[PDB]
């Protein structure tokens, strides 16, 4: 009936582009932003981000209320992160993007978590699972492992039935995470709070959820 997904990773990963192709609009800048698309009788909700997983977070966001505007959007709950990195293309920055995920929403939110490889059309038709398989980068392996193997590519200028079957991958992967889950999306005290006071006016709860964001990163 929904699902929402938050697109997160480096500046330069591809989030926006991926959003688009999910969306099947030209949809995804300082701000977070959503989009949706009715699919079946399921509606699909992405929020895209922006620079707020660098290093520079604390300067570029520093009373969290972007961040926080992060959990509005998508409040009471994600049923998955997608983390979007390009093939061929793991960096430092890369991985400063996940510890800034983990420091925003909690260590157990990778048990929530997708990876997105934009550039698919880099494996020259070559399978994911090889690639993933033979790959030398350590870090990625890891993070993969992290992610119960739940891996899958894009490439994001695809029209036509290769993107429905992209975009069909992507959605059956977020729906075995669901039910993995047995229908329960991502919480943590901070959504909590945002279904708490989701009574009050948008000023208070904004200024409330990123106080209790700021307080834990
Ligand atoms: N060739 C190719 N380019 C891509 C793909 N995905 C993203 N890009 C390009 O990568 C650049 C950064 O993507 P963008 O979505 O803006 O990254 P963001 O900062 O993570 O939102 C853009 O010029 C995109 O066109 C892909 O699958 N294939
Ligand atoms: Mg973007």
């Amino acid at each position: 009936s929904t699902r929402r997904l938050i697109l997160v990773g480096r500046t330069g990963a591809g989030k926006s582009a991926t959003g688009n192709s999910i969306l099947g609009q030209r949809r995804f800048t300082r701000a977070c932003t959503t989009g949706s698309r009715r699919w079946d009788k399921c509606h699909v909700e992405v929020v895209d981000t922006p620079d707020i997983f660098s290093s520079q977070v604390s300067k570029t966001d520093p009373g969290c209320e972007e961040r926080g505007h992060c959990y509005l959007l998508s409040a009471p709950g994600p049923h998955a992160l997608l983390l979007v990195t390009q093939l061929g293309r793991f960096t430092a920055q890369d991985q400063q993007a996940v510890r800034q995920v983990r420091d925003m929403f909690g260590e157990d939110v990778l048990k929530w978590m997708v990876i997105v490889f934009t550039r698919k059309e880099d494996l020259a038709g070559g399978s994911l699972h090889d690639y993933v398989s033979n790959t030398e980068n350590r870090a990625l392996r890891e993070l993969v492992a992290e992610c119960g193997g739940r891996v899958c590519a894009f490439d994001n200028r695809a029209t036509g039935r290769e993107q429905e079957a992209q975009v069909v991958q992507l959605l059956g992967m977020v729906e075995g995470l669901v039910l993995e889950h047995k229908g329960a999306h991502y919480s943590n005290e901070v959504y909590e709070l945002a279904q708490v006071l989701r009574w009050a006016g948008p000023e208070e709860r904004l200024r409330r959820v990123a106080e209790r964001v700021a307080a834990r990163v």
